[PDB]
């Protein structure tokens, strides 16, 4: 049999079979409702639309995510979500396939125990397990060492690992994503006239944040030559028609990762939770963990972050070491790689958690040597 | 046939074959478990590395020591370290060698009848001798008197000789080593805000105190010019960068064998129970022993030690004798040079406890004649 | 003329007047900056508030603490915390006062040179002494023999004293203490759904340990206890409303205390290492030692630590000795009423560092025998 | 006016008036030093503990011994043991009391020259005398011929005495005793795993002497039952618990009386000087020397050693003599109880040497008639 | 053919050819075992030593002296004593060589009888003959009348001759010689503090008898002047250092030839002895005997004891008697000379013991007129 591979994520999901080389089925984790009355009789319209079907329905429907920050808010809305993920997209029975889920580090047990308690009960399959999403990448990415900085649209998180073991203690975790990038640019997109306010504007400004965005090498440096020239400004078109010209805001939108005091938060960068990270561990993994420092999940997508996170840390760190950033091509889906990658080990099929033994010891059985 | 020659010391296993220059197999005397939860399945990891592998996974195993002052303390981790010597650095099959063991002098009977009762029952060897380390340090220097001296890692004890007869009474045994001396290292490094703390930093300090301690041959006219110049500091530079600069401490280190009230202990220098031991011997025979003074083991390894020792002794002794200290650049190995000596003689394959007296008088025929 | 007793700590200064029976003047050891804007023009706000006032403003400002683990890190913030306790506390001129200091055992000689420095240079005290805070302890608490364990908010250590004189190889110091509880527990409230990441937060989390954790008897007990019943849990008032339960948190936070694991440290618990630092020591004092087990600091406060150490202690040492935890209940304030204590001896009047002293011998001083 | 009889011994020192029953102080002849540094400012530590005081203190001292084999060695020391004794445990004033003080056979005339020049001149006694120890035991063992064998702690002695004339060419001094007996049974025990190196541990392995070991009848059958049975095994209770037991180790310490080359002396045993001083003495004496061999002094004390010299003797004397062997259970105090009895007698009033004499002749007076 | 002279004695032996100056082989009479363990294999040690191989290893044998008071007591050590002497010193074969012998006037028949008995036997010599010492002594002196005090090392005698004549009825023999002397001055070292206690250590005491030692003239006002000036002061340098002051005991030690009351023996000195054994002799020859006094033997090699005797036989016999006394410088190989000489005469060919004799007559044939 095969196990399927749900990278639930949040504010996208990713599903697929265990044993194939990216997902088959990737489409927004959204539950739209319509908000105005309906006229047509005889329309038979339904009363929720889910996935992709709700961003064609944009502008006649209320659009809301179930999965905040990694945590799952809204249960029959992800149910939804999930109903639609098994019969819809990828067309499979889910009672006769294992599932493998992911989830971040460091969120509350409820979540992973409902979860737990959902994919046995409402869905009835035979055997599941939830999986670091940290950890899944370092698989997909070939390492067996490394601090990964998986930064995906609810979370960011830095996870070391060395030799195969990580090291809770040093585990970081940051509020900081995309969907909060999104917010800051519908912010400062108003000192130019544009405003978005709906909802369904939301979404149309994250797709200005992913094709006009970028990371700059040096804040001030780009802050003047924006003040002078006009070369950096680009515009795009809305579905509406008049386009919108957009010039500093480039790069001030994810810069918000390494000052995220622009968004009123206390904490520090990405490059330095992640030193933090390093400095918290040993003192002869160091040099290892520098050198393997892995980046995943679509927030890492940005043209110039790489260049920039190596230029940071290589600041911070002593000066005698090689610092790398590894940023492969394939970021975005790096956690559903590994996840496929760890499902087809043959060693995994004895970590599993069967039905049984669910039905045996409830859903306290997840948090167990399965954690 | 060829015997086998496992100077197991405290610290620092040496092993090889009986005839040899130099022993083929020098690796640390640790064991190391991993502390840490270990995250990726099919890491298929071991649960304790031996030797020389445990000191490259130090950032995640906690390293244990098998034996504490020439003492054995943990029988099944030094199980392990005897069954990693024979198969995996040597590569041969211990029930076709005889195996000669060293032992320091006045340590527990229990502990030369455990280690024959493990070689002759678990490893199945057709003979083994316990030998007495200074005796073969004599042995590989070319004397046949003198007293010898021989500072390893746990014990440091004086051994007087003459023509090859041993003054049991006059044996002095000191508990102070280049452990006590690793561990006054890590203590005094905090006056500079350096902390070495978990076990896998004392080899870090270890490596410290080899590269760049040294003997003072005037302890006050040293400190003297610490506190004036600065032409003695010296730098270190650690696994993660960062480097450390070592001031006055270089040469207090060492300065602990010559006055143990550093580390709280009562007893006198070496060079005060080598004087004694000397005092204690005959009168006919000290002219003798005061010219042939021998150094062996990795604690007299330090720069300027014999000039010291020879500075304090000849302070000691009378005015109208000749005070010599040998000090060979192979001191380090002269245990496990002069075992391979003595065990390649042909008058001493007549002196093995051979595996049928063993099974006919038990394990005490280790305490007979062959002592 | 009066001395100033000014136990600085780290996380709470208390000063107050040599020869009272309490501290004057206890505050944090804090210094806040705003970190937002500020838009009402004449409001005439300062830069940095210090103490017990930036405690009001905890929302507004970010909060730094000075002195990291006993060391003191930032140097201009800590003359403002001197100035604040001098000047708004305790309102006395400091050119007329000599000041006795406290510092931790085995801590960098620079920090206790710059303390003097600062002492005699910036406020120009006509004489100061550093005395260790174990050593006062004692004082107060009566005794004259006994082992101290001396818990604070940065560093945690045992100073075994025999009849007045003070063993220093057996002297031992760790690293961890209340501010790695409160981290702790800041981490494991996550996994039941609170989040606290702000340095306001912090402070309100070390409320909730103070008001509500407390140390098991039996850990393992205790946990099945909370794993069944529902009588641990508490419920606590954050400064909003939103009322929060903690169950097994409420003993699994000052569990870290005697199995530092729990943080990613290799070392041992306070219990292993009071019998460690008893067992450094001769074996005539150690009926003693055992019969005089002295707590003190704010870290030793939990209701059961006395009882779980007497029980510990006890499994670890021989069946013959009597163990006794001595834990008065003004415990926190210990090392004050010592320094009280002390600098009111008329014996003592002759051991300060004086004005001219320190000019004709440098900052160099504080080590010689005015230690 | 009474007299005073201070038998300073080797080890003890016992002092009282003469026509006493009995010594009225008795206490180790110990000179302690503080051997830490002392932290407690105020209490007012002293710098030297003398007496009963330096065993209490122990633990944090160095004990020294002013006196070797007989011999003083440290005068400094000497005069502080004969203040204490004066002053603090008679509470007598010397000014008015005549001192006979005791001395061993055989010992250098300093020894005797500058104990009477620091009575005289340092304590101002009226007069004082100097007696061999032998004499005085068998001045209380209420003989007046006989061979007496005075074991004390660093020197053990033969005297034969005929009808009060003795015999100093058959005078026997050997320098083993319970001093190196002690150092025999430290070193004896290491290898069973106890080990006892500091000078405070030398006390602690003395009592268990005392209270444990014995003289075996036959030293081969003991050896043999004991490496059989398992009834001779004792256990001790250190002074922190962690109970010992000793073997063979019982008998086989004392034994080094009778085979000196245990502890690699060449000469022969007590049981074997004894029969050497009879056969150096004239042929009409040995007969009653035969019936009168009389034993005094510690080490005299162990169970068994009078029925072990008797076969000995009785071995080694012709078959038609009757062996006899006198050993009161009072004595270890023997030397001090005969004299007591001597400075009572009223014959030997002329007998001290005034003070007007020494200022006359200087101390050269003490080896003239007045002896 | 030759005939060898062999001059035992009690600690010398010296022997040669007849017919030669001097003896050509010249080594103590002592052999040695060693008394220690024995730990270098392959050493192949031996198990005794004899002669002056004996003397380079004092500090690891324990020496025994086969001869008493000239009467053999070992005949193990004495036949090993002599195999040395024929094969190793001398490299002749016994079997072909007559062998002349001495021994004193007055010893056992056994000692003569087993003597000649192992000669015969064992060694298997084709004749012997044994000669009195003194007469010896008077064939190399070159006389015919005089009476004859030969002093050796165990062993003192006189033996007046008149023309040829030897008058048995006024031999005296006295036990009193230089291993007396030698422990004499060992006993009375010890009132300056140097003891001697080894069978070895009695070596360095005859060494230094031998430089140091005289006798006075004057033994009183020796005394005196000793006691007041410090010119009689000699320092003599021990095999390590701690040269050793010598002032009276130069002289007191070699006095007890004169005062034999000073070792407790009853009898009168050397010169009184003399003195009698010529009153003893006839009133006819004590002329020639008061004018031919001859001294021989080692123990007459003290400086001033020619003078002392003269002064003191002068003092004892008539005042119109010339006394005079002989003292070769070759003194002490007087006894050997003289064997020689009688070896050599060609009258002497028919006096020696044939084996044919001795097989026929058995041992007796000693005593009988073959002498
Ligand atoms: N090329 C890009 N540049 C910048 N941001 C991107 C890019 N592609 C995707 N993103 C951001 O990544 C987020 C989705 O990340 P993802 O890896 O899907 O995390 P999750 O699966 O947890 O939602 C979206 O909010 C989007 O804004
Ligand atoms: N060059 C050096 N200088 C100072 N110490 C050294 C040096 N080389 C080795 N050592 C010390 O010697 C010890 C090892 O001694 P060794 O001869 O191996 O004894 P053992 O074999 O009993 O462990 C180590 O603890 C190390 O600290
Ligand atoms: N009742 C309590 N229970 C547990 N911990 C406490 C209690 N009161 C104070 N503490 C802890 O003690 C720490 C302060 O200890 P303190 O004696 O002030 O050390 P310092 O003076 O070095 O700051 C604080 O971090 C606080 O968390
Ligand atoms: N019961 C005993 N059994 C064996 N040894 C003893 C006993 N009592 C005392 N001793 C030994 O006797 C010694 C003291 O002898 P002592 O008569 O005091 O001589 P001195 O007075 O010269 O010191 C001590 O070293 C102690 O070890
Ligand atoms: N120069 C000397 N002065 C004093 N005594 C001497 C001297 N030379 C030898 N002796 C003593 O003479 C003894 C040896 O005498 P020796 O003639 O060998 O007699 P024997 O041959 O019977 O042993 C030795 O004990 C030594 O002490």
């Amino acid at each position: 049999t095969t196990a399927l591979v749900c990278d639930n994520g949040s504010g996208l999901v990713k599903a697929g079979f265990a044993g194939d080389d990216a997902p088959r089925a990737v489409f927004p984790s959204i539950v739209g409702r319509p908000r105005h009355q309906g006229v047509m009789v005889g329309m038979g319209q339904k009363d929720s639309y889910v996935g992709d079907e709700a961003q064609s329905k944009r502008g006649i429907l209320t659009l809301k995510y179930p999965i905040e920050h990694g945590i799952i808010t809204n249960w029959d809305d992800m149910e939804k979500i999930w109903h639609h993920t098994f019969y819809n997209e990828l067309r499979v029975a889910p009672e006769e396939h294992p599932t493998l889920l992911t989830e971040a580090p460091l969120n509350p047990k409820a979540n992973r125990e409902k979860m737990t308690q959902i994919m046995f009960e409402t869905f009835n399959v035979p055997a599941m397990y939830v999986a670091i999403q940290a950890v899944l990448s370092l698989y997909a990415s070939g390492r067996t060492t490394g601090i990964v900085l998986d930064s995906g649209d609810g979370v960011t998180h830095n996870v070391p690992i060395y030799e195969g073991y990580a090291l809770p203690h040093a585990i970081m975790r940051l509020d900081l994503a995309g969907r909060d990038l999104t917010d800051y640019l519908m912010k400062i997109l108003t000192e130019r006239g544009y405003s978005f306010v709906t909802t369904a504007e939301r979404e149309i400004v994250r797709d200005i944040k992913e094709k006009l965005c970028y990371v700059a090498l040096d804040f001030e440096n780009e802050m003047a030559t924006a003040a002078s020239s006009s070369s950096l400004e680009k515009s795009y078109e809305l579905p509406d028609g008049q386009v919108i010209t957009i010039g500093n805001e480039r790069f001030r939108c994810p810069e918000t990762l390494f000052q995220p005091s622009f968004i009123g938060m206390e904490s520090a960068g990405i490059h330095e939770t992640t030193y933090n990270s390093i400095m918290k561990c040993d003192i002869d993994i160091r040099k290892d963990l520098y050198a393997n420092n892995v980046l995943s999940g679509g927030t890492t997508m940005y043209p110039g972050i790489a260049d920039r996170m190596q230029k940071e840390i290589t600041a911070l760190a002593p000066s005698t070491m090689k610092i790398k950033i590894i940023a492969p091509p394939e970021r975005k889906y790096s956690v559903w790689i590994g996840g496929s990658i760890l499902a087809s080990l043959s060693t995994f099929q004895q970590m599993w958690i069967s039905k049984q033994e669910y039905d045996e010891a409830g859903p306290s059985i997840v948090h167990r040597k399965c954690f």
